[PDB]
């Protein structure tokens, strides 16, 4: 069973927990968003193949947003957002409002959804995101992050 | 030159860069504070045996802590706070003003320094601290985690 | 790009380089055998579920072998076995010639092949096979190993 | 309390158990050899400063070797040896031998030590060796080792 540093968990106890596991690098994420994140679904690199990691879908009309990213040369250095509770869909229990991805490549995969909310920013200085878990129910109500080296 | 997951730098750019090294785990932190973080040092084990890092010490008269932990059972789960610029210092540049060290008995060495500021949250899900990277200066302008399993 | 402890190339050069990269543990090998290892190809396990991987099968018209091990309670504790040239595959390089496996659970898989030439032997005390390198052509040339905790 | 890789323990079970647990690096190794390996002590590289582990000595008078690698960038790659029992010094079980090393530079440190027994070989695609461990009685009974990335 080997097993990887996970790290956080960001945003609230709603919704029902999923947990992608560990796979080599990742290749593009998808995800939907209004003011707060919906869908969440990631490609991962499965040792050089592509791999379809399983669909987090929220239900809401809110716009989708590729983010391909060209592996193995360019990868995630830093994931940055904000959780906060959320009145139109009637949940008083923490959401995560905004996420922010940027590489190594210098690109910033610019502020995604309403950027209300308590900070939370993973800068990596050395280790690679190579995985994701979370909790989706309506929309995504946390998140947090497998890593190696 | 083995290398260990490195992630975060909270705080600041100012101060000059220490890195303490990647160590088998944490046995004590002690650390000085006021309104904002100051001298930063910790005694780690190194295969069973303190072995201390070396001394971030701040000349500020600042109030003295000493955080103990019962390692091996005892070990950090947690670490969050506040990066913010300190006006009484003078310095125009983020310096990390309050450290809060949450553990996985149920201890908290709970907020020391001021609660003001941008807020950082690192919850450990699975793997441990096992080294301190950072800046100092006059206090602390910015820590930075090592990682492991 | 994540990246393992790979360990080893026990055997010779001929034949052309596989990798089938790292996975979460392995669950079944099957490989065939007469004086040597011909066939050789795992069914790892990729985040709970089973992944067959990529096949290096050999044309010689051995006698096939599977080993179920009953992942994840049990898992490989050494893997050892033996390097020589082949007269009757007419080969002048080194061939991997026999495998044997120890799980922790006590169970040995006996000397595939016959047991000639230079022994290797890797003993694990704390870590996990994770995932195999090598060489095919027309019997398997070599054998390496991923290892992870 | 972090973990490492441990892989091996070549040789017997004679002589009283030792473990230098695991550091940043290798950069010198010292040892007697004569018809066997007697002391076994190393230079650890912690965190950039040269540090040294427990001496482990054969009071036998057996010639002394001191391996000095250019530290970082110069790194063992490969160890192999010789463990069968010895006769002369009468102890019926397994002892250490032989000792070669190679370096990813090229350099290889001679068979110390009389090559008769069963052959050990640890070659290395990625990775580190980062510590020592083993038994000692009069003579170095076994070894293992310790590797990280």
């Amino acid at each position: 069973a080997s097993q990887t540093i996970t790290v956080g968990s960001w945003g609230g106890p709603g919704g029902n927990g999923w947990d992608e596991g560990s796979y080599t690098g990742i290749r593009q994420i998808e995800l939907s968003y209004k003011e707060a994140i919906g869908s969440f679904s990631v490609i991962y690199d499965l040792n050089g193949d592509p791999f379809s990691g399983p669909k987090h879908t929220s239900k809401l009309p809110y716009k989708n947003v590729k983010i391909e990213l060209k592996f193995p040369d360019e990868f995630l250095e830093s994931v940055s957002g904000y959780t906060g509770p959320f009145s139109a869909l009637a949940t008083p229990t923490p959401v995560v409002r905004s996420l922010t991805f940027k590489t190594n490549k210098g690109r910033t995969f610019g502020p995604y959804g309403d950027e209300e909310g308590t900070y939370f920013n993973l800068p990596i200085e050395n280790g690679l995101i190579v995985g994701f878990k979370g909790r989706t129910g309506d929309l995504l109500d946390a998140i947090g992050i497998h890593m190696s080296l």
